[PDB]
């Protein structure tokens, strides 16, 4: 069934993300702990498709975030398009802990590490693999299709970017709604 | 006073690497060789100095890790407009240790920072912001600021618009930003 993001699911996920941040020695304030965003992308299977996000700062000039991912959690394929005169978000990912499998346009990598549910494979169209372990980075230019899945222990991945406007992101999966609906 | 030598730089790079490791911040072997050590041209690295890792710096944004040994001071400066570029805006986030940041405003009584008496004239802003791990402050462009780490040192992340270090304006006319490693 097309399941639902509940308050209890959100609380459970927020607490798990906080433990992961603490394990990686990343200090976060009590106020920030309350502002960790939990999204299941409107797909109803948070532990399959989902992200736990801390926004450190986001303004017209720049943005920085911490993306926390549970084991094998997937961020559905999307891109950050131009918005009016804004070029669109460019971002640099830096893995801080665990490992993540990032996919961008290019020649399909053989034997990719990511495992996508069979019924959703149609909504993953780019297959050039970049594996990031702690300390490693990759930069995604604006309006570029990408998606990612954490490894079997999960991941913490920093974002450094231009202004973020999540509401304007374009997803390949037409079922995705970026902004959560918590019951 | 001294000149910044290759040996002093390598010693400071190694100490900054150990501090990053203590804070559990992963860095690549390539990044270890690219940590910048500056004494701002003032010849007292352990008084005025910074060890910097630039994670990324382009036209759209910049992120750095600033490592500071106990009581290292960044001399007072601002990031000005450059042509049509507004100038760098930056957000600092303390990751480890503690740092004393000073910005324009009413002088704070009993500041935590300790500055050399003979350099006081080149520190002109005195409104104090203390940042402990997890805490942040944002400096608008063309704003005078300086900072000193606490008695354990500090690791302070920067999130900012494009960085152009060469165009920074320092209050101390003795400061030279761009290195002279002999
Ligand atoms: O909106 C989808 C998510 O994608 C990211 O850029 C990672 O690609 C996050 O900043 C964002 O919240
Ligand atoms: O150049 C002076 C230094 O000041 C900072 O913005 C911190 O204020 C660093 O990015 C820079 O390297
Ligand atoms: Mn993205
Ligand atoms: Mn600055």
């Amino acid at each position: 069934k097309h399941m639902m993001l509940t308050k209890e699911l959100v609380k459970e996920a927020r607490e798990k993300a906080i433990r992961m941040l603490e394990k990686a020695c990343i200090a976060i304030t009590d106020e920030e702990k309350e502002k960790i965003e939990v999204t299941d992308f409107g797909l109803g299977v948070l532990y399959t498709f989902g992200l736990e996000i801390l926004v450190y700062v986001n303004n017209e000039r720049y943005c920085a975030k911490e993306l926390v991912m549970f084991p094998r959690q997937i961020c559905p394929e999307h891109r950050h398009p131009p918005i009016g005169s804004y070029l669109g978000k460019q971002e640099t990912f830096r893995c801080r802990w665990g490992e993540v499998y990032l996919y961008v346009p290019g020649t399909p990598t053989p034997n990719p590490r990511a495992r996508i549910p069979e019924e959703k494979k149609r909504y993953f169209t780019v297959w050039h693999e970049i594996v990031l372990r702690p300390g490693e980075q990759y930069t995604i230019p604006p309006n570029t299709l990408h998606w990612f899945q954490a490894g079997d222990e999960g991941a913490i991945v920093s974002e450094f970017s231009s202004q973020s406007i999540d509401e304007k992101d374009i997803f390949t999966d037409p079922n995705v709604k970026r902004i959560p609906e918590i019951v």
